[PDB]
């Protein structure tokens, strides 16, 4: 009889009911994932900020190392010059 | 019956709309998870680059201190030798 109809209507009502709950739960999971992505992005920006500072600082240090190397070379040459002056202090032309 | 045929066609249209919304939301969910996973990789990449740059800055600071010590040393040697000469 119309028993078949009542059963079909119940099935459809149950299915829509279930789908609504699944939809709400999936949307909630979506928003949770988006919340995680947002937080992660701030972490990325913070790391990028710190890396920029360190990259600049490393370059500054390399310039300073170069400056100091040049000074050590200069002072070593001055010491070497004094040693050579002593080495040659008795050297004359004899021919 | 007809009381059921109408109620059924409607409930069918609603089922389909909800199934469509669910699919869309699931797909957006997967995309958001991928954004989070990609971001996680970027974090690891940056953490490792930052660790190397921090370590480089430490090595370079050690070198700077060594060189500064050498400069002071040589400067004093030169001053002692210069005072000694013709005093």
């Amino acid at each position: 009889a119309c028993r078949d109809g009542l059963r079909a209507q119940a099935e459809c009502r149950n299915t829509t009911h279930l789908l609504q709950r699944q939809l709400t739960r999936t949307q909630d999971s979506l928003l949770q994932a988006e919340t995680q992505a947002n937080s992660c992005n701030l972490t990325v920006v913070t790391l990028q900020e710190s890396l920029e500072k360190k990259v600049s600082q490393a370059l500054e240090q390399q310039a300073r190392i170069k400056e100091l190397e040049n000074e050590v070379t200069k002072l070593n040459q001055e010491l070497e010059n004094l040693r050579i002056q002593k080495e040659t202090s008795s050297t004359v032309q004899v021919n």
